């Protein structure tokens, strides 16, 4: 009945949920689904018997499906889905083939200091054909409602846009006029803004291991 989450911790603060992408899919797909919940983070390093038997690094994130436990970043979804007893809408369709070209670009990208602008510019063109979904189907990416296309992809890009607008600045600019207007949904929508991760440690703790 009640579900929810082990997760990496935010490094160095161990309250608020941390920098990793399958994290945030998950968390967000219950919020929004609003349902009764359970677990909480898996201390930075602190791995007892519970979660080394639950994690399978012991500093992944995981669902834990009434008692049952699943880590990988699209079967951390499907199954939590499926497992769900309020109605899952878990179909990845045309928008999800989109966005595919999208998730591994603007990770690449924001985590990229080489002499990145004409390739900025080239996740600017697999946006500029996302912005095209959205302007003639109307609402989020999956064409009616947030489903497991946007639950999918909207957890990272929150990571995007405080991590590259930070260290890298690059706003989303306004011809992307779908793009920069649903992101400002993301940043605040009930669910999205409760389960958001801290800015500062997606910033100062996803990228110092690209630094250094």
């Amino acid at each position: 009945m009640a579900l929810e989450i082990c997760v990496k911790a935010a490094v160095g603060a161990p309250n608020i949920l941390g920098d990793c992408p399958f994290c945030q899919r998950v968390l967000l797909s219950l919020e929004e689904k609003k349902i009764p919940y359970k677990s909480h983070l898996i201390n930075l390093g602190d791995k007892p018997q519970w979660f080394l038997e639950i994690s399978p690094e012991g500093k992944v994130p995981v669902v834990k499906i009434d008692d049952k436990w699943v880590a990988d970043s699209d079967v951390i979804v499907g199954i939590l889905e499926e497992k769900n007893p309020e109605p899952p809408l878990a179909t990845p369709p045309e928008f999800a083939s989109v966005g595919s070209k999208i998730f591994p670009s603007f990770v690449k990208f924001l985590k990229s200091k080489d002499p990145n602008d004409g390739t900025e510019q080239a996740l600017l063109e697999e946006l500029k054909a996302l912005d095209g979904h959205l302007k003639v189907h109307g609402p989020f990416i999956a064409g009616e409602k947030i489903t497991a296309v946007d639950l999918s992809l909207a957890p990272k890009l929150y990571h995007l846009e405080v991590a590259l607008g930070h260290f890298k600045n690059w706003p989303i600019p306004d011809n992307l006029t779908h793009v920069l207007n649903y992101i400002k949904l993301l940043f605040s929508r009930e669910s999205f803004k409760k389960t958001r991760a801290a800015e500062e440690h997606v910033i100062a703790g996803w990228e110092p291991k690209v630094n250094a």
